[PDB]
């Protein structure tokens, strides 16, 4: 069997290159970490981030392209197995300050 | 068949971040690559692969200082993937 895929995925502290993933699961007495997906709306370059062993409920991603949208899928582990893909959340990046 | 990335190395090396680099025997086959990344003192285990990327490096952040982690470098190529480099021990400042 398996967890329930993540629920209320937030995106908070949004730069020009960067920003943080946030989440939340059903049963965080099953969840031991969790694998994140990130490509661009228009995808070329796929990033894959995993974390195990973990009782973290953010994570956060780097050397983002400015002004530029981006999707992410987060998904739970467990000891057992792993969840659906939660809801994808979309975002764009603001500019880089000149 | 894909050789194990060589010549890893950690640059920039500071309190809480660094940039990991390594070169490939085989540049025209390497599309990607996947990192292992784990302190001394085993916890907290972190997997980070990014595919159809051109790049020889990959920065670690949120790392905490005075701290010891081992790394290690995978290449990802249009023919599998290949076995792991040699680990690679550091420490963060303070």
């Amino acid at each position: 069997m398996s967890p329930s895929a993540p629920v209320n995925v937030t995106v908070r502290h949004l730069k020009a290159n960067s920003a943080v993933v946030s989440w939340d699961v059903l049963e965080d007495e099953v969840v031991i970490g969790f694998a994140i997906s990130q490509q661009k709306k228009d995808v070329r370059m796929l990033r894959f981030i995993q974390e195990v062993n973990t009782t973290t409920r953010s994570c956060a991603l780097w050397d983002l392209e400015e002004d530029t949208e981006y999707i992410v899928h987060v998904q739970a582990i467990s000891i057992q197995g792993q969840s659906p893909a939660s809801e994808p959340v979309l975002f764009k990046t603001p500019r880089e300050a000149e």
